[PDB]
């Protein structure tokens, strides 16, 4: 006689009709139980707002027609059935933009007295909402939403196979050496109602994804800190002596290309460029202002030029400046007090920058 | 005895066939209704002139063969039925080149009195005129049309499910803050052109956000141009300014490299501001070559002539009027350098004016 | 007559049923025999987490239902069958994160008496833990793991079809050229349990590779050596009062752009920066401190400041430490002392950099 | 429309059509080299958007409905022919069948990035029979072998790669048991203009200005400042180099050797200048030497083929002129290299 698996697959599928939701009493909902195990954050595309994540996804649902007794079929207990030959739930991720190159699992595993298991892995290209105002210390929160695309809550209800205390902190298979460290996966449930009684049934997972700053802390933050602290130090060179002008020249001449590549490598989104990114633009501004000062004072010392005009705006400006801070020689005094003002501006800017970085790190570590 | 949904699904399908329209009066059209809400614009690329989108496309119709009375079928008011078995209106999207990885739902709803709904997301790749010329401030206008593949209007009529007011204003799920703002979706509907399909066209109008490119491109550009302006006249011309000029040329070379990774190489060539990048590179190269040339003469000094006498007269009569022997070549070089500096300042002014104009047109949209 | 050739299909295909694992008794395991042959690594990318590989891959198993004899027609000994029609063990690469549009051969080839042979080009994307710290002379170790989902060890069992050492030695199809050179491939089998009281069955390979440090060496390692030498000369030979500042800031900018180059070459990683990169940070910090100290002490206090001493700390330090280990004139003298101190530690840093590069090359070549 | 149903009922999708067994069956192939897209230049893969065409007379069926049919061959058997290095990708009543499809072949090839950016590469596409093959398989080539296809192709794209000679040749192989294959060899130019303006022009300008640096007096601190700023120039230039040059098994392209040569020459030139600025009357410390090396240095002034301080100034002068001469020789060797590479690239 034919083997039990053939006779059983005949007994089950020879009159099975997929599409009909598998319940004898139609008015009873089916109940569907889902788990996601995160495996890898393959990307977080800030520009496109797409988190691409690889997960391991399992469904469990009870089907009253795939129901049979081992006693009549050589005591066989499980079977493997082609996935497209039984009903499967309508559960799609809402915030989803590409099926991805997921490896398909063509069979689903079925257990006597009517049970179904389906295990499949999804290279989700999700869609997500991302904040880069903190950078590189961003703590980012991304959501996965699972819903019956047509079936209302009277037909499909969505449930967590593991308790919420353990879907969180699962981080078991997770390849935790990527750029992004998985902090938690947190699950939340909502009966979305679209109108008076056609409430849908929806399940939510939130995936909290903290950047590991250390590479960016070395590459972006430490070079910028050194070039800023050395530029402030340059003020200690005597005002507009040959050293000062040459120093400011070469410093601008290298820092400008450093800033080109830095401003390339910072992410950007419509929400805004990173908070540290405004301080690099501020350093661009203060470099420009510095060199534009030196060209004025260099002409004063170098040429027989600015010594010939008087400073036609009131000397009131000078006593005002010194009152806040504390004719060629009058021009030189103006240059000196302007240089001291610019140094004060640099020191303020670098204090604000370091306080910002420590604030961002405190926030990131508080998470 | 029999489960209600099974005997119902059998009763529907047992006499069903896809070879006939969903209507018994074969002469009448089926009245399809359509709706679209745009979810995301994933890419626009000049390389293929294609627009890649994601849309929650919806179909609605009535099937005169799917009537049933729930009072018989155990009060089942509605059923889910596999899309392979039921007839589906063969709408073809035109201006269309791939359906992509659309996670299609295998079932459609049906109800008592046979009204049908079919929701499927589509990752449409459309094709469009990508005049990127205004980059990065470009406003683009991409037609996304729907057509009957063979049904003449007398067989299928295509309608919106809801007023253009909501189809235009229902941006409610658009995943904003990406590179492209969805400015609007505009429905328009005319004959597909005796037997013509009732074709329809929703015009996807999308506006690039410059703030992505502000720091990536615009601010480094302006910074480099101001750097060159400040550097042009600070060093004396004999003061080995060649070192500054060459190192900044390297910096403008390391910049243009970053700017070709960024700037779209569309079929018309690079966008407008690529012209001002090339102009600035050219003027910088010219200034460097001038500085190199004059340094040779000022160190050589044994040159057999103090000036290019034929040109010197015009240089004085016009260039200086608009704005041992090695000293005269130095004077000529100084006048040329002042000319080139003024040309650079004019070029940066023109670039800034065009940038503000592009912003003004983009914001007026 | 000749369409009777089609008999050899029709007699099987009308009776075959993909849903059943093709064994005489379901208590029998099903036994699957594998060869994997390797085609150039297309890239290592996302250098913190991801590997991409191209492979030529074999399955053989016995099918109890494709049983037939050549005498049924003209002694036809072998036949080709579409995989659309035959049961296939769903042996996935467990590390999958993407699967790739290889030709994906439609057909599978079967012997008389129901031996079954499957040959397919296959393209893999794989998640792996990367020794980025020893860059550039790296010897990555990457894993490929093979298991059927849902199928227990009692359903599916996996074995090499070659000898183990034959797989390790067989590189015949590997095209040799590229940034990465495959070293050795190691095959291993074990078991695991996760959602079963018994266990699954697991067969794993350990592809090894070592990127050719030719381009990375010349580009970053060589110029770096030259610049470090340029600083080794620029520390001693320029006078302490001289225009050292422009030199040191220029080489600081040098190291900053080497950090840029590495950061472009090498994306964000859990390990902060390659061992070599850490030395660029150390050199940059030494340059920053040396430039700041020289600027303040000589170029304020000697050239411009009055005869203002700070004796006790300076005198104490020189008499206790420097005099063992070795006004304005004394400021210049302690300037020279600090120069020698910074020169000695910087020379030691150059020695450490050389020792690391020779130690990195030693490890790489010995792989 | 109507006649297809009995045809697709009487013969199955998935089995090789033939009138009789043991008869080998023969397949004919055509390719248009449509739009080469991007050479990875990582000496590994060759992305292309070829257009591929197949004909075979052997679909077993022949012929209602009043001559051409086009039921898609998702319903009909298709020959096994595939590209070998194949990473990531109508019918007539006489019984002869026609299929056209476009393939985004990633391919694989042994690139020869040595003349960079004036590359010419010779690169392979192979079409081969692997399973379901038949022992006596034979493969057939449209248009006369190496005829009509060889030249005047459609040439759709030039955005980065030019493309040139496409040589068809056909071959049969036996592993013990025989396979039949067609071989297509395709030849492409890099477009050098972008790389020329973005890398070669900065490079040659650095050669020129560094040569100009030798016009400054050998003892002057102006040389120190100049050379320092040019060392910054090269430091930033290495960003250009490391971005632009692709990784390769050979290490670096031939152009990319002269970069490190000039870097080394500049670096050693700094030490010379720094020594001579040290060996100046106010700070030379009269640093003595045992004269023999000094005479063997000074006599090079003849053997080409304060007053005490002048000794070291003359040493500095001769070292300067020697280093200038070796720098000049490197500039000429570079220029001749560029002219040679350009001439080769233009002639092919």
């Amino acid at each position: 006689t034919q083997p039990a698996l053939l006779r059983l697959s005949d007994h089950l599928l020879a009159n099975y009709k997929k599409g009909v939701r598998p319940v004898r009493d139609w008015r009873k909902p089916t109940t569907v139980s889902i788990d996601v195990i995160m495996y890898a954050i393959l990307n977080v595309d800030e520009k496109n707002q797409v988190l691409t994540t690889y997960i391991w996804y399992r469904q469990y649902w009870t089907d009253e027609f795939l129901q049979w007794t081992p006693e009549d079929f050589d005591n066989v207990t499980k079977l493997s059935i082609p996935t497209d030959s039984i009903w499967v739930p309508d559960i799609l991720i809402n915030e989803f933009v590409d099926v991805g190159k997921s490896p398909n699992i063509p069979y689903v595993y079925v257990h006597h007295r009517g049970e179904v298991q389906n295990y499949k892995p999804l290279q989700l290209v999700t869609a997500c909402s991302l904040d880069i105002y903190n950078f590189p210390f961003d703590v980012q929160n991304c959501s996965l939403t699972f819903t019956s695309w047509l079936h209302t809550i009277q037909d499909i209800n969505i449930t967590l196979w593991r308790s919420p205390e353990e879907v969180r902190s699962d981080k078991s298979i997770f390849i935790n050496q990527g750029e992004w460290e998985l902090l938690e996966v947190f699950p939340q449930f909502k009966e979305f109602s679209i109108d008076i009684s056609n409430s849908y049934a929806e399940m939510k997972f939130y995936v909290i994804i903290r950047r590991r700053p250390l590479f960016y802390a070395v590459s972006l933050l430490l070079p910028s800190i050194f070039l800023m602290v050395v530029d402030i130090v340059g003020f200690c060179l005597p005002p507009d002596s040959g050293e000062r002008v040459s120093f400011k020249i070469t410093l601008l001449l290298g820092y400008s290309v450093f800033l080109i590549i830095v401003s390339d490598t910072l992410p950007a989104t419509a929400i805004g460029t990173p908070l540290i990114g405004v301080y690099f633009v501020v350093c661009m501004a203060l470099l420009v202002i510095s060199l534009a000062e030196t060209i004025f004072i260099v002409r004063l010392v170098h040429k027989q030029d600015l010594q010939r005009p008087v400073p036609d705006w009131l000397r009131h400006l000078v006593l005002d400046r010194i009152a806040w801070i504390l004719v060629a020689r009058d021009w030189l005094r103006v240059g000196y007090v302007l240089d001291r003002l610019l140094f004060r501006i640099y020191l303020l800017a670098v204090l604000a920058y370091s306080i910002t970085l420590v604030t961002l790190w405190s926030i990131w570590h508080s998470s």
